[PDB]
């Protein structure tokens, strides 16, 4: 995966500087595990996981389902991260997610800008803004 | 447009509060203007502009000629920004985007999170992540990718 012409050190992984920041890193490097549970323990109860515009998962229940049953169709290969920031309790992930179909072997390259809010260190929300053009061909499941 | 559940008041747009955050926002209003000519004076000439993971607009020259395209075939009906925050020189953007087809009269909400970053006032690269599945059919033109 190559870094892009925009992308800018001022605002890299590697210069995470609060508890937020390090967190959410955290989590996106737990994202290649493809273990539901594994990742939930880093979500509250009161909670949210959504690919806008998608249904979204409200509760740590949902979003428990939500994940296991996108990693019983779809692998996440790679997460990389440009930029990672935060303002007013806000956290935001600049990267590309590499997914890999399951039953196709197909692989795929997602733009992502993620935002995540976290209360006491643990997600109480999380939407990632992404082109759904080939995450309906990537998931084999109803986008519904 | 109703305001979601997850929108935070501390990082709403009425809280903006830094210059880069209050040209943005400036900026989104702008939008309705569906006018290329006045949006390109927000950019600096280095510069650039892109809706992932669409060719990249890069240079004024091109960010205008795009905007002046976009604008031939849809109208930005309205632009509801719910957060606004800015971090390492970066300015962002949770919001919707209503969009008009001009030949067919359809709507669409676009639900979008964007990031700006300035140069001494200056749009120096400007870049929304959408969902593009309606995108294709709210805009007559072909996509490039």
């Amino acid at each position: 995966i190559e870094q892009p012409r925009w992308a800018s050190k001022d605002s890299a992984a590697g210069a995470a500087s609060t508890p937020d920041e390090k967190i959410v890193l955290e989590f996106m490097d737990a994202l290649t595990s493809n273990d539901a549970a594994k990742l939930i323990e880093y979500f509250a109860e009161d909670t949210m996981y959504q690919n806008m515009p998608l249904p979204p998962a409200y509760g740590r229940d949902a979003v428990e389902q939500t994940l296991a049953g996108f990693f019983t169709v779809v692998s996440v290969d790679a997460v990389e991260t440009f930029h990672i920031g935060s303002s007013n309790g806000l956290v935001y992930t600049e990267r590309v997610d590499v997914l890999r179909a399951l039953p196709t072997g197909k692989s795929y390259n997602f733009s992502i800008l993620g935002v995540f809010q976290l209360t006491e260190g643990k997600i109480t929300g999380w939407r990632d803004y992404f082109d759904l053009r080939e995450f309906e061909e990537a998931v084999d499941l109803p986008l519904r």
